[PDB]
């Protein structure tokens, strides 16, 4: 039985917007749980967040966790602007709501319930469960099912 929860996560979409979806692996307690859904108009940076989210909010107590995934956009959310947007208050220069502020504070307020090491992967060397979550993310997004409701052309 592992001594650290083990989240893997990947996001893919068809277009901008478009169809796309999402596959995250958790290994949790002595379970490997995975998530996968698709959406049916959204981005490759929604799913991406997505996926840490549902991930996350599986934990139901304080956990030590290592997360890995390949994604650059959550990369520099989590490395260069979650810090600087916080106190700004989650706006832009132009002191507009920054873009897709519905889904880095969800994914913020998961974040703050946990020990976390970010695993930073390049894509074409992850583990074997990052390779999983890509097809997940593929096949969710041939076959969408969920309205992703915070979307916007705009904000």
């Amino acid at each position: 039985m592992l001594k650290q929860v083990e989240i893997f996560t990947d996001g893919s979409c068809l277009g901008n917007p478009g169809p796309g979806g999402y596959g995250a692996i958790l290994r949790y307690r002595g379970r490997e749980k995975t998530f996968s859904a698709g959406y049916t108009r959204t981005t490759n940076n929604r799913m991406e967040l997505m996926a840490a989210i549902v991930a996350l909010e599986a934990l139901k107590e304080h956990c030590e966790v290592i997360l890995s995934t390949d994604s650059q956009y959550v990369r520099q959310g989590i490395t260069q602007w979650i810090h600087n947007w916080k106190k700004r208050g989650w706006k832009t220069a132009d002191a507009k709501p920054v873009k897709n502020v519905d889904l880095w504070q969800r994914l913020d307020a998961a974040l703050g319930q946990h020990q976390i090491k970010w695993e930073w992967v390049k894509g074409h060397a992850g583990h074997p469960e990052n390779e999983r979550c890509d097809e997940l993310a593929r096949a969710a997004a041939m076959n969408p099912t969920l309205e992703d409701t915070g979307y916007q052309v705009e904000v």
